[PDB]
């Protein structure tokens, strides 16, 4: 169950997100196109999935999907903020998983954001450490799927 | 358009969002309830646009509310993180924007947050000066739809 896997986050890995949030949070703009764009380019068979944002072969230069990734790297925030509350991380979890669910994301389909994660964190000089700890994260929200 | 309501954000308003965010800011969970329930007690025919929510005369109680309410509390913390660049600004509201749209709900439904806005600023000594400012940039956004 979602709360199950909330729980379980421990004082360690609590610690490590918020200490590299910390840095990649700083800047969810240049930040954020970076996963979205990593991950276009690892995963090419992910683009139909956002045909929304027009052709995110622009970058940065694309209205829409500048959008998304000061968007999504928001989404991030709210689960950084209910760290210390299981209670409220699962709110908030089921909540985004609602738009997920309806998108046909299945679980192993999300999981697909720990490659361009994983990236983005050794570009700031984050090891694995960090990078597991992300993936326990995003978990979370897997269990939701 | 949204680049002119945008423009009206001189920097007296941006201050005064920034000024009063900050107290706002820091309960987004007891705060962002409280808008809610405002909104559902000063406008019934509203309710039936959260039916997916259920029960919202719950209150906290409510995990589908808190969850889309804590939510919503960031939405408008984005907004602020944009009020420096107009263009990062318009971008975000754009793509909240295609989300009310899809929903039904045309600038008039939406403007209808101004009330309780209004009465949650109040309750934490907040007269019109802020309730003003932050119906600026709530216009913004009903440009968008
Ligand atoms: C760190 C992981 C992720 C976060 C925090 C995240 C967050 C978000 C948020 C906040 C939205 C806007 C929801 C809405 O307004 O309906 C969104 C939309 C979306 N996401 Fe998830 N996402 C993540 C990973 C992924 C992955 C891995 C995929 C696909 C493999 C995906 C596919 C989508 C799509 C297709 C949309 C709709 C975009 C649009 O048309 O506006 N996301 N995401
Ligand atoms: C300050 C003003 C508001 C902000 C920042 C805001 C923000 C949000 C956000 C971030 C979402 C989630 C979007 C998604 O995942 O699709 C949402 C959903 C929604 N909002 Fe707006 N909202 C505001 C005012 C309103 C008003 C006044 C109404 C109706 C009169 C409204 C109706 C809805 C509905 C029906 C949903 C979907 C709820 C659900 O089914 O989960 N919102 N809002």
């Amino acid at each position: 169950s979602v709360y199950d896997a909330a729980a379980q986050l421990t004082a360690d890995v609590k610690k490590d997100l918020r200490d590299s949030w910390k840095v990649i949070g700083s800047d969810k703009k240049g930040n954020g196109v970076a996963l979205m764009t990593t991950l276009f380019a690892d995963n090419q068979e992910t683009i139909g999935y956002f045909k929304r944002l027009g052709n995110v072969s622009q970058g940065m230069a694309n209205d829409k999907l500048r959008g998304h990734s000061i968007t999504l790297m928001y989404a991030l925030q709210n689960f950084i903020d209910q760290l210390d509350n299981p209670d409220d991380l699962v709110c908030v979890v089921e909540k985004f998983a609602v738009n997920h669910i309806t998108r046909k994301i299945s679980a192993a389909e999300f999981g697909k954001i720990n490659g361009p994660i994983k990236k983005v964190l050794a570009s700031k000089n984050f090891g694995d450490k960090y990078a597991n700890a992300w993936a326990k994260l995003v978990a979370v929200v897997q269990a939701a799927l």
